[PDB]
DNA sequence: CGCGGACGAAGCCACCATGTGGGCTGTCGCCAGGC
């Protein structure tokens, strides 16, 4: 470990009284091979780093554990969860859990959250017990998740690009907060097939349901600043990208 | 000369979607006759 701890005991051993947190190494070493658990990302210059936790995705409880219904995927999951592996039925009832600690890479810290996948999503598939309405449920759910995330990144980059341009960002924080808060019930309406705006029950896919929520959150955030024509032109150039 | 305050030292990671509404008020013609 990069950190070295020593805990001074209480005489009974019931508690710790003092603690020493200090370095064990002066020279850092590259740890060989990427960590299976984390989700990685490559960025211009080609450097590979783990995707940071975001407390905005924790606003919608348990969104990361929906990772199973899926581009880039953690290797441990991609070895043990799929069908090349070896178990027979086990894979049907496995369910994913994630521990995320969103914080600064320095000493500031913001939020942590656990996230087990809901057992309702797979159990709603077995209530029926048919090959087709079930594969269609699973297809819908996987489809819903894909739409919500693609427009989550589209909306992050939208707000981020617009904020930088408008001043020649704080818009991203409220953008994502509003996004997942509004995008959470529309997802659960798409799964149950209940009627959600931007969606028609029984449609083959998400149906633009998600693209509408992103536009409403974005327009909710950039709303007071689309007044001046110069800034309004920038904001419009970047909301247009969320039109899909 | 001593004490207190301020500053510094890092580790730092990127082609096309939108519909709604309903709750607050007062008036004569006057006089006389009959029941």
């Amino acid at each position: 470990f990069r950190h070295a701890v020593l805990l001074h005991p209480s005489p009974d051993g019931s508690h710790v009284v003092d603690a020493w947190v200090t370095w064990a190494w002066r020279e850092r070493n590259i740890s060989p091979e990427l960590d299976p658990y984390l989700i990685y990302q490559t960025s211009k210059e080609g450097r590979v780093y783990p995707r940071p936790a975001e407390a905005e995705r924790a606003i919608w409880r348990d969104l990361d554990a929906l990772l199973h219904y899926g581009n880039y995927r953690p290797t441990i999951l991609d070895n043990c969860t799929p069908l090349a592996q070896v178990p027979q039925e086990v894979l049907d009832s496995l369910r994913l859990r994630a521990f995320g600690f969103d914080q600064d890479g320095q000493a500031r810290d913001k939020q942590w959250f656990t996230a087990t996948t809901p057992a309702v999503l797979r159990w709603l598939a077995d209530r029926e017990t048919d090959d087709n309405e079930n594969a269609r449920i699973v297809r819908r759910i996987t489809l819903a998740r894909k739409a919500a995330e693609a427009l989550g990144r589209r909306l992050e980059k939208a707000c981020k690009e617009a904020w930088k341009e408008s001043n020649s960002g704080p818009w991203v924080q409220h953008g994502m907060s509003r996004y997942w808060a509004k995008a959470e019930p529309v997802f659960w309406n798409i799964v149950y097939d209940r009627p959600a705006q931007g969606y028609t029950p029984g449609m083959a896919g998400p149906g633009n349901a998600f693209n509408l929520v992103a536009l409403a959150a974005y327009d909710e955030v950039t709303g007071p600043y689309c007044e001046r024509p110069r800034v309004a032109k920038v904001v419009e150039r970047h909301r247009s990208t969320l039109f899909s």
